[PDB]
């Protein structure tokens, strides 16, 4: 290969490969968190909707961080419910009984039987003597503690979740979670490094995320490719599935972390499976064996479990949409064509030649999720052979091997298994009624075949199984750049986007609060905490020292504060940042920090209303008299509660006043 390919896929591969003992390193942006004074927005936001909750908070990521390390630091009386919860969960992940059994006597002597020893035990008679029994009788089940992770979470809700949100701890998950809903990504934000692969209406990428560093894979879309094939049905229903798929714990789809688009491209952020598709390496490996591909087959089986318990159909379901991770564990990755059935059954005959259920290739009749059981079918068939179980493309014509709605599947005796028979002929079946998969619960019928007999599903859903095949670590899996190749920019001459395309597009930014929460935790969540920690530390010092507190106790009936920018003065500043506080009859301000003075009566309001100045969102007050004043905030939330609260006020105190 040229120069140019050999330092590319080198860069590649060195930002791939950079820092693995210290992910924190990897980042090359820094997140700057709010001010801790964010609390008093961000709280009344996060209220208004219910989110403060002891269950919302407590299943969030950084919330669960943030409250598990108050009470193992600020709350001497939580600290042994946390350590005992945190060991329960550490306990339900072994995988052996013979493990089990040392971990949970471990647990029982040091959470339970002491504590009743000295009386001290808070938990019910119900728990203790449930634990006992399992114990007893030597059972150690994954749920022996569920009654006791019940009852601790039970205790954490009272006065202990009370004192966490009263804490300086709670203002840091504020912080973290306004920096979340603060998410406005665009192609800056990236480290786009060399193309991996391209189809469809664009190209995809790899990709490392400037502020945390993870990497991503890139999936970029045209949009004026997408309005020359008519294609903005397809792009939408895409995100659609990709966010009704990604929300989960499922590790055998190919999840999304963030949407957004640029003015040409709409782009989705994926994970990495730096191993490459599984058409490569079939190509590079050959025909695998029986006992390789039962690892295959049984991980997407799961896959298209969870998409079908989603009601998603999986309709282009072929080796090269299947991809290796790093340690060879199989991912369902291209969602491009995918379908949901629970509203109405498709009848559209899409896929890919080879792989089409007979519906799916019947010309209007409806189909339903039993379209990825002869796929999956026809794809465990190629993995075996190197071939659809009809005429490949240089064999046939795609028309010829249409001709599988007029035949029965070869089922060859010499390379397959009495077992993988049985298994094929059930899959290839083709009335829809008698195949396998396609009657009964579905998955189940599958996964119960005498095939997978000997197959444990649980340690496939863990993953404890041994890929048949590692791919290199020292190669980017993947054709060459130049052999991958690029869309002729000439084909969209003549094609122009108008605004009433861009509005096509105008809810499609999208980012999933989960997984962002887990990059975060995984990669700079300490770091940031840290400096953000030594940031309030210094300012406070120079608070103390200089006098101008933060705030003189918020008043006496301050609703909410916070910084905003009176906007919109050609003969001074334009942003003349400043700190505000609205009560119920007046919105008072307030310069550097001296001291407080009145801005405004909200009885002189008129009207509260959003506009767009500079490209940037504000908030637009108009005053009885022809005045008026203009705010900018920092974050959607700050101006979504500012504008919500406002008007509340105002037109209470007018209301009251009429």
């Amino acid at each position: 290969a040229d120069l140019e390919a050999v330092l590319a896929d080198v860069s590649y591969l060195m930002a791939m490969e950079k820092s693995k003992a210290t992910p924190a390193a990897r980042a090359s942006k820094k997140i700057l968190l709010p001010e801790p004074s964010i609390r008093s927005v961000m709280q009344k936001y996060l209220e208004d909707r219910g989110e403060v909750t002891f269950e919302k908070i407590f299943s969030q990521k950084l919330g669960y961080l943030l409250f598990r390390d108050f009470c193992l630091k600020h709350l001497e009386e939580a600290k042994p419910l946390v350590e005992f919860y945190e060991e329960i969960k550490k306990y339900e992940k072994l995988e052996t009984e013979e493990e089990r059994l040392v971990c949970s006597r471990e647990i029982f002597d040091t959470y339970i039987m002491k504590e009743l020893l000295a009386c001290s035990h808070p938990f019910s008679k119900s728990a203790i003597e449930h634990v006992q029994g399992h114990l007893v009788k030597k059972q150690v089940p994954p749920d022996l503690f569920q009654p006791y992770i019940e009852e601790i979470c039970q205790n954490l809700r009272g006065d202990v979740f009370q004192k966490f949100i009263e804490s300086d701890k709670f203002t840091r998950f504020c912080q973290w979670k306004n920096v979340e809903l603060n998410i406005h990504l665009t192609m800056n934000d990236f480290s786009v490094h060399r193309i991996i692969g391209r189809g469809g209406f664009g190209e995809v990428y790899g990709c490392r995320k400037a502020d945390t560093g993870k990497m991503y894979a890139m999936k970029c879309l045209d949009k004026k490719r997408i309005k020359m094939k008519q294609g903005e049905t397809l792009a939408l229903n895409e995100r659609i599935m990709l966010s009704l798929v990604s929300t989960g714990d499922c590790p055998f789809i190919v999840c999304m972390s963030y949407a957004f688009h640029t003015p040409d491209k709409l782009s989705f952020i994926l994970d990495l499976m730096n191993g490459g598709d599984l058409h490569y390496h079939l190509s590079q490996h050959g025909v695998f064996s029986e006992p390789d591909m039962i690892f295959y087959a049984a991980e997407i089986i799961l896959g298209l479990e969870h998409m079908h318990n989603r009601f998603v159909v999986y309709r282009d379901l072929k080796p090269a949409n299947i991809l290796l991770d790093e340690h060879g564990h199989v991912r369902i990755s291209d969602l491009g064509l995918a379908c949901d059935f629970s509203k109405k059954k498709p009848h559209a005959s899409v896929g890919t030649h080879g792989y089409m259920a007979p519906e799916v290739l019947q010309k209007g009749v409806a189909y339903d999720s039993s379209a990825d059981w002869f796929s999956l079918g026809c794809m465990l068939f190629k993995l075996l052979r190197g071939h659809s179980p009809f005429r490949q493309h240089k064999t046939k014509d795609k028309h010829e091997i249409d001709r599988m709605t007029l035949t029965m599947a070869v089922e060859l005796p010499d390379s397959f298994s009495p077992e993988l028979r049985s298994l094929l002929e059930g899959l290839l079946q083709r009335d829809v009624n008698r195949r396998l998969g396609c009657l009964g619960r579905g998955a189940q019928e599958v996964k119960e075949s005498p095939f997978f007999r000997d197959l444990d599903w649980q340690m496939v859903f863990l993953q404890k199984y041994p890929p048949p095949l590692i791919p290199p670590r020292g190669e980017v899996n993947a054709a060459d750049a130049f052999d991958i190749g690029s869309f002729d920019e000439e084909d969209t001459k003549g094609i122009k986007l108008l605004d009433s395309d861009q509005e096509l597009y105008r809810n499609f930014p999208l980012t999933i609060s989960e997984r962002w929460q887990q990059e975060v935790a995984e990669t700079v969540f300490d770091t940031i905490n840290a400096e953000t920690d030594r940031l309030e530390a210094r300012k406070k010092t120079k608070n103390k020292q200089l006098g101008h507190e933060e705030d003189y106790a918020l008043g006496k009936d301050c609703i909410m504060h916070g910084y905003m920018s009176k906007m919109g003065n050609p003969f001074l500043t334009q942003w003349q940042r400043r700190y505000f506080y609205l009560f119920p009859n007046r919105l008072e301000w307030r310069g550097e920090g001296e001291a407080p003075q009145s801005l405004l009566t909200m009885e002189e309001i008129q009207s509260v209303e959003e506009t767009q100045i500079k490209e940037r969102k504000c908030l637009l007050l108009k005053i009885r008299g022809g005045k008026q004043f203009v705010l900018q905030c920092d974050s959607d939330p700050e101006l979504v509660q500012w504008k919500k609260e406002l008007r509340d006020a105002y037109r209470e105190a007018q209301q009251l006043v009429q």
